[PDB]
C-alpha cells in the first residue's frame, strides 16, 4: 500500500545559502546576499534600493547585512527584481512585512510573484515561496530613480517571460562606472520547441541575447554570479574575472543553440 | 604738481591666496579653494558642481584640484555663487572660458557679476574682477539638481543684495548630512542706516540672521572659512570647532548689532 510522496522541499547547495559580509562593488553597490546568489544594496542619501533577495531564507541575513552598512529597516525604499523564481524573490514578502520597502516589477514578474512562483510555466509548483504583490509595474524601457541614482528596465524575456535587466551609474575611483545587472539566460530542463505554454519562447531568448549584448555594461553583474565568472568569496578579485555583457550572452546564446540541437535529438 | 592716484589693486592676506590640497567635507563634497577662501567642488555621477571659486588668480589652482578629483574641465557643469564680490566669483568668467560650466545665480548676483563687481552698493569700483554672465536666474527657494544631488537656493539679502545660502544633503559614515553654504553676514564698513542705495538693509540683514538660524545644517561652511570657525589648515580637524548656523547667525546679528551703535555713535 503506497501512499502519495511527500511534498519536496526546494533544496539548494550549501553555497547558495553561505552567508558573507558585505562586498563593494562601486561606491553606492554592494553584494550583500550569500556567496552564490546576489543580492544588490544600492545606498542613497534618499535610501536604499534591493535588487533581488535570494532564497526565502535570507531574510534576516540581508536586513543584518543592510544593518552593518547603515540602512534600517524603514531606510529600504524599492525592490527590483531579476526573474520571480525562488531563489531570487524567495524572501520579498517578508522583506515588505519587516521594512518600508515597495516592490516595482514588470506585469509577468508581478504576476509570478503574487502565485509565489507556483504554475510556473516549466517548473510546476516544484519551485515555490510566499507570494507578495507589486506596488509599482514597469514597462520596459521605464526609469525609477532614487536619490538620484537611475535605474533603467530592459525587458529580456525567455528564462522568465518577466526577466529583466536592470542597468544603473554608480561612481568608482573617481570615474562613472555603468553597472548592468543582467538576468539569467539559461533554460534548466526547458522543453524550448513548441512549448504550449510558451509558444514563442525561442524567439525571446534570440531577442533577449541581442538585449544584453547591447547594455550600457562597465560592470556586469549577474542572480547566479558564476554565470557571470563572479566568485563574491574571491574578495578583492571577486570580480577580476567577470565576463562583459557582450562574452555572457554570447555564452548562454551557444549553450541555448546546442539545448536547441540536444532537444531536437531526444 | 600733484598726479591723479594710480588704480589701486584689491591685495589681500596671504593666507587667502595660499594654495592647499583638495580636502574632504563629505562623500562627494571637497574644499578645493586655498587656506582662508572656500570654493567648494561637488561631485556627481552626472558631472562636477563648483560653489564659490575665490580670488581671479585661483582659476589654475581650481582646476588641478578638479583634476587631482578626477573632473576634467568639460565635467564642471555649474557654477554656483554665494555673493559677487571678487573674493568669490573673481575667477568665474574664466572658468566659463576654459570649462563646460553654465552659472545658475539670482538676478541680483547675475547683474553684480557681469558689471564685474564695479558700482558696487558699498564699495564703489574698489573691489572688481572680470565681468561674467548668468545662464540661469534662479528665484528665493528654486532648487536645482545635478546627478541627483539637490540644491537650493535660500536668499539672504544684505552683505550682497543677491547673497545665497545653498543648501545640499551628501553623505558620512553611512549617514546623510545636511550641508549649508551660508553666505557672509558681514557689513565691512558698510553704511547702515539711511543708505540711500539700500534703504531696506537693516531690515534684510535681520531677515536673514532669521533665514541662516532656520537652514538644515549638520553641517555648516562659510565663504571666509574662519567665520564658521572653520580652519581648512587643520586636515582632519578642519571642521572640528564649526559652528552651528543657529551660532553663526547669532554671531553675526550681535556683531551687526555692535556695529548700528558704533556708527550711531559716529
Ligand atoms: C542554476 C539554474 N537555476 C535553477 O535551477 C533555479 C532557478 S533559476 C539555472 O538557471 O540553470
Ligand atoms: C572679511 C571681509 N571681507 C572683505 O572685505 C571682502 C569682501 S567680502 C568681511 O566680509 O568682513
Ligand atoms: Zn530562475
Ligand atoms: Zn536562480
Ligand atoms: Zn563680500
Ligand atoms: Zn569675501
Amino acid at each position: 500500500e503506497v501512499p502519495l510522496p511527500q511534498l519536496r522541499a526546494y533544496t539548494v547547495d550549501a553555497s547558495w545559502l553561505q552567508p558573507m559580509a558585505p562586498l563593494q562593488i562601486a561606491d553606492h553597490t554592494w553584494q550583500i546576499g550569500t556567496e552564490d546568489l546576489t543580492a544588490l544594496l544600492v545606498q542613497t542619501p534618499d535610501g536604499a534600493v534591493l535588487l533581488d533577495g535570494g532564497m526565502p531564507q535570507m531574510a534576516s541575513h540581508l536586513l543584518d547585512n543592510m544593518k552593518a552598512r547603515g540602512v534600517t529597516p524603514r531606510d529600504l525604499r524599492l525592490i527590483l527584481l531579476s526573474h520571480a523564481h525562488a531563489d531570487h524573490a524567495g524572501p520579498v514578502a517578508e522583506l515588505k512585512r519587516r521594512t518600508g520597502a515597495k516592490v516595482a516589477a514588470n506585469a509577468e514578474s508581478a504576476v509570478l510573484l503574487a502565485r509565489g512562483g507556483s504554475d510556473d510555466l516549466h517548473f510546476g509548483d516544484g519551485i515555490t515561496y510566499p507570494p507578495a504583490n507589486a506596488d509599482r509595474i514597469v514597462m520596459d524601457g521605464e526609469v525609477i530613480t532614487v536619490g538620484g541614482i537611475v535605474f533603467t528596465a530592459h525587458f529580456m524575456a525567455g528564462h522568465t517571460p518577466g526577466s529583466t535587466a536592470w542597468t544603473w551609474t554608480d561612481t568608482r575611483n573617481g570615474k562613472p562606472v555603468r553597472i548592468a545587472y543582467a538576468d539569467s539566460l539559461s533554460a534548466p530542463g526547458y522543453q524550448l520547441q513548441g512549448n504550449p505554454r510558451y509558444p514563442h519562447l525561442i524567439e525571446d531568448y534570440r531577442r533577449s541575447f541581442a538585449t544584453v549584448r547591447a547594455l550600457p555594461c562597465d560592470v556586469l553583474l549577474t542572480p547566479h554570479p558564476g554565470a557571470s565568472n563572479w566568485d563574491y568569496a574571491a574578495g578583492a578579485r571577486a570580480g577580476a574575472k567577470a565576463l562583459t555583457c557582450k562574452a555572457y550572452a554570447d555564452a548562454a546564446e551557444q549553450k541555448f543553440d546546442g539545448q536547441l540541437a540536444k532537444e531536437t535529438a531526444g
